[PDB]
This record gives structure tokens, sequence and C-alpha cells, in this order.
């Protein structure tokens, strides 16, 4: 509904991955803002936020909530489709995978840069399995809360985050993959 | 240093778990802001942000970076202390134990809101150390990191934090009473 809204539609999920896109959605977490606003917040120019808006209001993942005719020019306020949104990077698209690999790869980056030594190709794969594990079932819990949002009205977003983790944290304990493959990190990370 | 801080102080923890605090730091990861624009940002009152940053600046968290005369009023712009922050709930500090505590009972009434039927006492007790467990590994490798920052001055703060993740996750999965406590856990949340 409005409170949580899970995305698997490929497309919107890549667009709302661009670095500024996504300050701009947690911006909007706030209270509905404009352009010039979420620009001098973000250090960033007008007509480039202008197209991320765009781009994102073309998403689905912003809406003018209302305008204004501020002076000499007539602005729009814009806020989030919904208050959080869950994305799955693992389904099925070939191009997300790799962004997904592309991310677990940074990281693995800076592992090597602060002193851990281990064989990369394993410790992708063990981090890209897991990090499915965990999306899936995220996504599963979530899509169960979104249905139930009029039960949580009394809660805050970040409680209501906070809890689907825990539960989707529950869920993947019962996945013995999963285990082993938590269990194998403990041996290749150190 | 910058980057990262470790925050072990209760007194300093205490203020900055405030729900507006809270708020202010994340924006002002964003960039320094002054009382006013906060203000806007968050739809509070001038005077009560006043208060909350003065607290913040008081805690160490917060600190004047420059003034400015806007006009018939001279400003501080205000920037944190380091770009994130680490806290450990579990330094031995009765009251913080019984926030904790506070905090995963909130989730607990979501989950029994959700329809999730499970002996409360068991279950917070498993979700206490575990919590406990992750904030002194976490503690523990982002101490390690803020040593090494020199090291990581080529990342974004996102990349080092989901890092300080993994590297806390591997730490966790050597420990075998964690990974009992992450299998009743799975057993008790259905």
């Amino acid at each position: 509904a409005k409170k949580v809204k899970v995305i698997t539609d490929p497309e919107v999920i890549k667009v709302m991955l661009e670095d500024t896109r996504r300050k701009i959605l947690k911006l909007l977490r706030n209270k509905e803002m404009t352009i010039s606003q979420l620009s001098e917040i973000l250090g960033k120019t007008p007509q480039t936020i202008y197209h991320h808006i765009e781009k994102l209001k073309e998403a689905g993942l912003v809406e003018v909530k209302r305008t204004e005719m501020k002076g000499n020019l007539v602005e729009k306020y814009y806020g989030r489709t919904a208050d959080v949104f869950y994305i799955n990077l693992y389904l099925g698209d070939e191009e997300l995978r790799y962004i997904a690999r592309s991310r677990l790869k940074t990281k693995i980056d800076i592992f090597k840069r602060l002193g851990y030594q281990f064989e990369e190709n394993e410790l992708l794969n063990i981090m890209d399995r897991m990090s499915q594990k965990e999306f899936d079932a995220t996504v599963r819990i979530s899509k169960y809360i979104e249905e139930k949002e009029d039960a949580l009205k009394d809660f805050s977003n970040e409680d209501i985050i906070h809890a689907i983790e825990w539960l989707s944290t529950a869920e993947l304990a019962r996945d013995e993959e999963y285990l082993e493959l938590l269990k194998r990190l403990g041996s290749i990370l150190k």
C-alpha cells in the first residue's frame, strides 16, 4: 500500500539504484520537497535533480503531491509513492545479477584493502548466494507486511523495517543451505 | 577519525537515541546545515531543533563548521563530528540495556500484531543475546576500520558500512553460541 511497497520490476529497480536517486528517495521520507529544496540539500544542480525526479516519476517511485506558485516560479512538491521500498536484485534479470555482483566485489576490495586474505572467487560466490537468500526472504515477508498494513498503522516505519529484518532472519535460520553458507563465510573471512 | 567514530560513552549514546536527534544526524550526512534548514526539512520548530542541536553539540556529536551573517541573523552551520557513528547498547550500563529491551519488545508487539504466536519471554531473551553479540562484533570491527581509515579514503561511507556488516557477520558465524541462538529463533518465529 502506502507504508510498504515491494518492487519486482527490473526496470524501476534499475532506475532507483542510481546514487543520487537513492539520496533523493531517502530525503523524501522526511517530507515532500520541490526540485529546488532537494537541490540545496544534495548539493546538486536544479536541472540535474529535475532529470532524476523525472526518471523517478516515470518509474512510479515519486509523484507530484501538490504544486505551488512560489513567487515567479510554479513548483511541484514530490513525495514517495510508498514510505519504504523493497527490491529483489535476484529476479532472474541478467543485468541486475551483475549489479549485485558489482556491489559485492566493491566490498571485497575493501576486505583486501583492510588486510584480509582469501580466494576472491569463492567468497564472491558465497556472498552472492547468501545475499540472494536474504533478498528472497525479505521480499517474502515484506509482502505479507504489505497486505497487513492496516494492522500496523500504530508503528513507525523504522520499527516495521527492523521487524522485517528479524522475521527475515528467522526465515534464513530455517534454511540449512544458508546456515552452511554462513559457516563457510566464517572460515573464509579472517 | 572523521569517517568513522565508535562511541562507548553511555551518556552520549543516550543523547543520540532520541528520535529527532537521530533524524538530524542522518540529515547532517548530506552536508552541514543551520538550525533553520534542519527545521524546514524536519517539520520541527526552530527553538526545538536549537535545543536538540545544543544537546548533540554538548555530546560531541555535532560541531559548528562555520557561521554566516544570513541577513539579519547570524547562523551557525553544524556538521557531524564523524561520517558514521557506531554504538554499543551493551556496555554494562543498566539503563541502556533496558532501552535495548524496550526496542526489541516493540518489534515483538509487531510480530503478535502480525499473527505470530510464541512465548514472548523466551524470544526477548534470544533476541537480546543475538543483538548483544551483534553489537559487540560490529564495534570490534568498526574500531579496526576506524584506525585504517587512510586505506579507505577511496570508498563511499555506504560501501564501508556494508563491508563492516559482512565482516561482522563473518565474526558472528564463528560463534557457536550465536549459531545456536540463530537456530532457536528459526524455531520460535513462525
